[PDB]
């Protein structure tokens, strides 16, 4: 009689050990995908970042309007999106932080492709995008010897921090080289 | 990519083939390639 009362026990841990089994592994499956996406943009959080080339701007009267930095991949950067990317302002008189907008905005910046395809993607490492920042408009205009702050920050999060200087004396030059 | 701070215009210049405009050709001086230096003693213009 003992035999019977077995079978039923039986069964109880056959789907009991696939109620234990399952949880693991869809546990696991959650993991799986959890930890491989943390890598990923981990990775692309140290290596996608933005380089500056360099950093001019036009000048008016006797002050600069204009700081149009040419941004360049970095080191094993992968497709850089510049319309998902902010720059932090940091100025003598504000202090903000400027979003991409389409053809300076004020409180914006543009960019404009000086090398490659896209005008607002870096696609291969060649390609030269310039992106303009109106700088009479985040703030009035830019004094001689004036300091700024511009941290570019990529989607993924590095973030390139640049010191821009402006020349001590601005006698007579049509554009200059902060 | 080549960039002029001149003293009026303030560019990137990007290569042409035959110069002007705002844009830069380059000849062979010592070489086989017009555009490539694959020599330690490959010199272009
Ligand atoms: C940052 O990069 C931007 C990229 O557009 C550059 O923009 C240009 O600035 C010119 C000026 O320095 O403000 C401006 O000039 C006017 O338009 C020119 C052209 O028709 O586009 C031209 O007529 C005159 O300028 S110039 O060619 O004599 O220098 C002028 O009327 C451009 O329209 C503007 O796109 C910024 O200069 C640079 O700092
Ligand atoms: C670099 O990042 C930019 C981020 O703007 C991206 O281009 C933009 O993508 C938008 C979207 O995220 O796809 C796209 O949106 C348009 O309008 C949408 C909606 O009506 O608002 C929708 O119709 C379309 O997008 S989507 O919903 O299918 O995703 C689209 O027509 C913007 O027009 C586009 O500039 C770049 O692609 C990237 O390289
Ligand atoms: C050689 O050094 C002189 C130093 O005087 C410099 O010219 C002067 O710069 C002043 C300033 O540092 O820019 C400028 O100041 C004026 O007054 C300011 C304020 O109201 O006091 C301000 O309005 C203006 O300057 S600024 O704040 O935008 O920088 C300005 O109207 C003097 O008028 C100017 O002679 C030379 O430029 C330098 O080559």
């Amino acid at each position: 009689q003992v035999g019977i009362g077995t079978l039923i026990v039986f069964i109880a841990m056959v789907l009991v050990a696939a109620i234990a089994a399952g949880v693991l592994i869809n546990t696991a499956g959650y993991l799986q995908s959890k930890g491989s996406a943390t890598g990923e943009e981990a990775s692309a959080q140290v290596s996608n970042r933005i380089n500056i080339v360099s950093a001019y701007g036009n000048v008016x009267x006797x002050x600069v309007d204009y700081v149009n930095l040419t941004v360049r991949q970095a080191a094993g950067a992968d497709n850089i999106n510049l319309x998902k990317s902010t720059i932090q302002w940091i100025g003598p008189d504000x202090a903000t932080t400027l979003t991409y907008x389409x053809x300076x905005x004020x409180e914006n910046f543009t960019t404009x492709s000086i090398k490659g395809x896209x005008x607002x993607v870096l696609v291969d490492q060649s390609d030269r995008i310039k992106v303009i920042m109106y700088a009479x408009x985040v703030x009035x205009x830019l004094x001689x010897g004036x300091e700024v702050q511009l941290t570019v920050t990529t989607q993924y999060g590095s973030k390139t921090t640049y010191w821009a200087q402006v020349p001590e004396s601005l006698k007579d030059k049509n554009a200059v080289x902060l």
